[PDB]
RNA sequence: AUACGUCCUGAUAGUUAGUAUCCAUCG
RNA sequence: CGAUGGAUACUAACUAUCAGGACGUAU
């Protein structure tokens, strides 16, 4: 039954116009979400493909693609591979790319024609002298509105500025919302001018888009606001939260009265029980008890190695949680087979919304595909568990629900035994399952919120309020299919503030849509204007060799310290000490000092130059330490830590 | 009625310090 | 799990401007 579906792409007229304009000179493309900018980028890549066929040893060039997150790089690589005939490769941080030497990087450059990877990796390659910007043919900045202050985009731009104008590559950027944070309507012009100066380009908007052409293809859902109140609570729930409050009070009294071997341990206990209180308030007693038994398992793990006082505190906490369990036994909704009443009013409202949506779509032949957006990861995990349990209960109207979740990921040589784990392959598998149609619901954090082409959706639910203009715009634009719905859940007493914020957002959008028409080219004087480096970098082998920028000193120092062979449990870390002195002008002056662990050969402390701010003093001290360390003979030619073992140390 | 200096309040812009959360790199 | 970096929101202090209130001086 499967039929192949080639795109057989026929570009739309505004795409052709934008392609010509971008070919003429540097540009930034500003268009609404879902209007098809990735195909424009693909067309531009294909147009200039006659400069890539040459070998790399004889000065051949390559094309690069810059992306923020991992699902995005996978998806864009797949699209480019499908549409054109060139070879594409994808690089991320899972594979452990820093351990590679120069020869393997040269081989990788020789193998492919187009390279797609994250921005931080590109910065690392640029700094350590593996590649030079004179060999790049074209650069693409996905979501270019992130290049502000100290973001890695700005650092790469600083690298680009020094190069002579004879051999500078072309620049193209794609964005939908031009301003990152929230601001008054009077600062929009200043913000766009700053961005134009930073990226050394002018913004462009098609004349045909304003006339029908792109309105048909752009996505616009409907907005609905649903209100709930959390004051209305069950008396038993009030009793439980009062008991938890008095437990918090007595634990605080114990902390204030009883001395502690580690105050941070009881502070952690207090914050995790406050988290338990928050979980109860937001979700309900059953989810709280599930987290409580997970906590029970956590101290089952912990009791192998713990202190006596810490274990007594843990056991009195266990006693309190056990009393909570006996209180819940009287409220055994699952035993009573009526679990609808116990949940917090917010969860009840969400369930009512889902039921109404299913009732509406019962007549509709099309299936359902929805996304739920949550702020923190633990809430997402607990919500997924609860929804799966309700579906397994097999009641009247929850027999069709299938749920899964996606969050960020971590990796370590250690086991990291925990309830929540993630990996690149598992994340890709879940996304593929969602695309195919195995699951109908997805519970996600802000990882997938931006830029992901989602399967045709009908429903987006905001479990938490948007924080600024950009997040609101992107979350609105995530739904793609026709006749979509956008739903926001708001507490009763914050609805006026949310209303005024929505009005301000609409005004900002209206102003932005008009200001971008018929703009003027930027001036190179502003490009020469921006300069935040108070101290020049450290270049031992010349301008084109390796460098250690002021911003990257501390990370390199900590990497060297971590690579030092020592005990597994002990994680060595340099110690910092700040001394403040007042100058003749009575201005604030900061001088920092540094020390190293006794394992490293460098015994003597190192002192940096005085700086107006504490962070600047710390950076200066780190830079001086790095220069001295290289002078002594630790770091190798490429200015990265040497793979030195005990035998290597003995030989040297 | 106005200007100058002083004290208090609100907003705007910038700087500094603290708390919470998210995303990337490493062990 | 730990370590590092970047971004957002909240609070406090300082500086400058604006707005208002009060005081003294001069016009
Ligand atoms: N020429 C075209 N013909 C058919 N579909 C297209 C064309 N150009 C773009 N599209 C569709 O429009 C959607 C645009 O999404 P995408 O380009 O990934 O991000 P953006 O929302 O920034 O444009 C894609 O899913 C693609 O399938
Ligand atoms: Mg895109």
């Amino acid at each position: 039954m499967d039929e192949t579906d080639e795109d057989e792409f026929t570009p739309r007229p505004y795409q052709v116009e934008l392609l010509e304009r971008a070919m003429k000179k540097n540009t930034i493309v500003c268009l609404g979400t879902g209007s098809g900018k990735t195909f424009i980028a693909v067309m531009l890549i294909k147009e200039l493909a006659h400069e890539i066929r040459g070998p790399f040893n004889e000065g051949g060039k390559r094309t690069f693609f810059l992306v923020n997150t991992v699902p995005l790089v996978n998806q864009q690589a797949k699209v480019i591979r499908k549409h054109t005939s060139l070879k594409v490769g994808e690089y991320v941080g899972d594979m452990g790319v820093d351990s590679w030497n120069k020869e393997k990087w040269n081989q990788e450059f020789e193998k492919h024609q187009v390279l797609v990877m994250t921005a931080q990796i590109f910065l690392d390659i640029l700094n350590h002298g593996f590649i030079s910007l004179s060999q790049v043919n074209l650069l693409i900045f996905d979501e270019c509105h992130h290049a502000v202050k100290n973001h890695p985009y700005r650092q790469i731009m600083r690298h680009y500025k020094n190069l002579e104008q004879n051999d500078r590559p072309r620049i193209l950027g794609l964005t939908a919302s031009v301003i990152n944070s929230k601001c008054k309507p009077n600062q929009v012009e200043k913000k766009i001018k700053e961005l134009e100066a930073t990226l050394n380009s002018r913004v462009v908007t098609a004349s045909d888009l304003e006339e029908v052409a792109v309105q048909k293809y752009a996505t616009k859902p409907k907005e609905i606001i649903v209100s709930y109140n959390s004051d209305r609570k069950s008396d038993t729930s009030e009793v439980i939260e009062n008991i938890i409050n008095q437990a918090l009070e007595q634990l605080s009294n114990i902390e204030e009265t009883s001395n502690l071997n580690d105050t941070n341990s009881l502070k952690q206990i207090k914050k995790v029980l406050r988290d338990i209180k928050n979980i109860l308030d937001e979700l309900g007693p059953w989810c709280a008890h599930r987290v409580i038994k997970s906590r029970i398992r956590q101290l089952e793990k912990r009791e192998s190695e713990t202190a006596e006082e810490l274990r007594t505190i843990r056991e009195l906490l266990q006693s309190i949680f056990e009393q909570i369990i006996n209180v819940l036994k009287n409220l055994e909704k699952l035993q009573k087979n009526n679990s609808v009443e116990f949940v917090s009013p917010k969860v009840k409202k969400l369930l009512e919304i889902l039921k109404q949506y299913f009732s509406n779509n019962n007549n509709s032949s099309k299936e359902l595909c929805g996304i739920i957006f949550v702020e923190r990861r633990y809430t997402a995990y607990v919500l997924y568990k609860l929804l799966n349990e309700l579906s397994a209960k097999r009641d009247d109207d929850f027999s069709f629900i299938k749920c899964d979740f996606v969050v960020g990921h971590n990796s370590s040589p250690s086991s990291k035994e925990k309830s929540t784990e993630m990996n690149s392959k598992k994340q890709k598998e879940v996304l593929k399952k969602f695309r195919k149609g195995e699951c109908n619901l997805l519970v996600a954090t802000s990882v997938v919120e931006e830029g992901i082409d989602i399967p045709k959706c009908n429903l987006v639910v905001r479990f938490d309020l948007p924080k600024n203009f950009r997040s609101y715009v992107q979350s609105k634009g995530r739904a793609r299919a026709k006749n979509s719905k956008y739903i926001i859940m708001v507490e009763e007493d914050e609805k006026n503030k949310f209303q005024e914020d929505l009005n301000q957002y609409q005004e900002i959008e209206k102003i932005l849509l008009r200001l971008c028409h018929n703009r003027d080219a930027p001036s190179e004087e502003d490009f020469d204007s921006f300069e935040d480096e108070l101290l020049p970098p450290y270049m031992p082998y010349g301008t084109d060799g390796p460098r250690v920028t002021m911003s990257s000193a501390i990370s390199l120092l900590h990497r060297y310290c971590s690579k030092l062979p020592s005990d597994r449990f002990t994680t060595l870390t340099p110690k910092f000490t700040y001394i403040e002195q007042n100058n003749e002008e009575e201005n604030k002056m900061f001088r920092c000092t540094l020390r190293l662990p006794i394992n490293s050969p460098l015994r003597e402390p190192i002192t940096g130059q005085p700086m107006p701010s504490k962070k600047l003093a710390k950076r200066s001290a780190a830079l001086e330490a790095c220069k001295k360390l290289h002078e002594m003979g630790e770091l190798d030619d490429h200015l990265l830590p040497v793979k030195i073992s005990r035998k290597n140390a003995e030989l040297k």
